[PDB]
């Protein structure tokens, strides 16, 4: 548990944070650990980000991941897993809906692709919305029958946070930009959660500048040309 080296994406100016979901993960990891640890932003290009731990490299940001959790244990460190296999899963496919969707350019496509994102973020809405067991049984529901948990295991940022996080802010700031796609307030579940993670440095201070992530799809989201 120590001389721990964090490599992570540059944005455009070689010094801040570029965008890169798989780059804040494993800050927010290391964040949540509590252990000491130095950050370094390089170009990494198409490369994942990595970390040294004693001067030897961890690769492979989900290897990485289990590597932390199971190095940095009790009674020192916290252990960060989510304790609900739901949690693990849920907004799993937001991701690729999003890509699929800001990436075609036939209009006839926008509106069943547009819908299969929304489908996706609905599921992680009733997710957070849903009740867990222990929420139940502490009678600590919303008065609508509702969960009113912070994220998505319970009050505390978990492993699966750390993972979905990242990606969903990524899908907001891009499909607005390149869409005009908002995520429905009605989806409040959602929204209490991406402002709980705002509200938390290890999320805001670990995030790219909403010019960098807007940026860094330029290339990738396309407009609807084609018919």
């Amino acid at each position: 548990a120590m001389g721990i080296e964090l490599f992570v994406k540059a944005g455009i100016d070689g010094e801040s944070i570029g965008n890169c979901p798989f780059s804040q993960r494993l800050f927010m990891i290391l964040w949540l650990k509590g252990v000491v640890f130095n950050v370094t932003t390089v170009d990494l290009g198409t490369h994942p980000p990595f970390l040294t731990f004693n001067g030897d490299v961890k690769t492979d940001v989900n290897k990485i991941e289990e590597f932390l959790e199971e190095t940095l244990t009790p009674e020192k460190y916290p252990k960060l897993a989510a304790k609900h296999r739901e949690s693990n899963t849920a907004g799993i496919d937001i991701f690729s809906k999003f890509s699929a969707y800001i990436k075609n350019t036939k209009q006839q496509n926008n509106a069943a692709l547009e819908r299969g994102l929304t489908k996706a973020l609905k599921k992680l809405d009733d997710y957070l919305n849903t009740p867990l067991p222990e929420e139940i049984d502490a009678n600590t529901c919303g008065e609508d029958k509702g969960s009113r948990r912070k994220f998505l295991d319970g009050d505390e940022l978990t492993l699966a946070d750390c993972n979905l996080l990242p990606k969903l802010h990524v899908v907001k700031i891009v499909a607005k930009k390149y869409r005009n796609y908002d995520i429905p307030a009605e989806m409040t579940g959602l929204w209490r959660y991406l402002k709980n993670a705002y509200a938390r440095d290890e999320f805001t201070n670990t995030c790219a500048a909403d010019s960098e992530i807007e940026l860094a799809y330029a290339d990738v989201a396309k407009r609807l040309s084609r018919s």
